[PDB]
RNA sequence: GGCUCGUGUAGCUCAUUAGCUCCGAGCC
């Protein structure tokens, strides 16, 4: 919720912050 | 193009930290 969220950038490439 | 990769104080679900989109190194 009310955080970065995002996981991935929309092909399974990820995000982790 | 296209994929992977990756916080980019880049968006949506804003409670939920992952799942989709953006695009740079790479080949060219």
């Amino acid at each position: 919720g009310r955080r970065k969220k995002r996981g991935t950038r929309g092909k399974g490439r990820k995000i982790h912050y």
